[PDB]
């Protein structure tokens, strides 16, 4: 099934030692809102680390979309999820 997470809590994860975002996965049926613990990604990501903590705790799909993020990174992108946060 799938793990849903409030924003209550996802937007405490705003430090680089636990860090979520969230990013709508428009392939998805219903475009849930996918949460990702990159915690363990901010060394690697192409973009650095400081764009990882600018929106931390956050929705980052527009910003994430206006990179135009390859196949390659969304395919990366789901080792990180660990669910989905409640809806809108
Ligand atoms: C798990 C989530 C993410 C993954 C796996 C990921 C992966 C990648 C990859 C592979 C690239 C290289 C370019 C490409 O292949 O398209 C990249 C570049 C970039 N990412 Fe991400 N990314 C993630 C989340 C984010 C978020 C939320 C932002 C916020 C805007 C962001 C900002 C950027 C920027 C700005 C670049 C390009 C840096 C530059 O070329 O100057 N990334 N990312
Ligand atoms: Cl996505």
């Amino acid at each position: 099934e799938e793990q849903t997470f409030s924003w209550s809590e996802i937007s405490q994860h705003t430090s680089a030692n636990s860090l979520w975002v969230v990013v709508r996965d428009k392939t998805s049926p219903g475009s849930p809102l996918r949460v990702y613990d990159v915690t363990n990604f901010q060394k690697t990501h192409p973009g650095g680390h400081l764009i990882l903590l600018k929106y931390a705790g956050t929705e980052c799909s527009r910003a994430f979309a206006a990179v135009g993020h390859s196949k390659y990174a969304i395919k990366r992108m789901s080792q990180y999820r660990i669910g989905i946060a409640e809806a809108d």
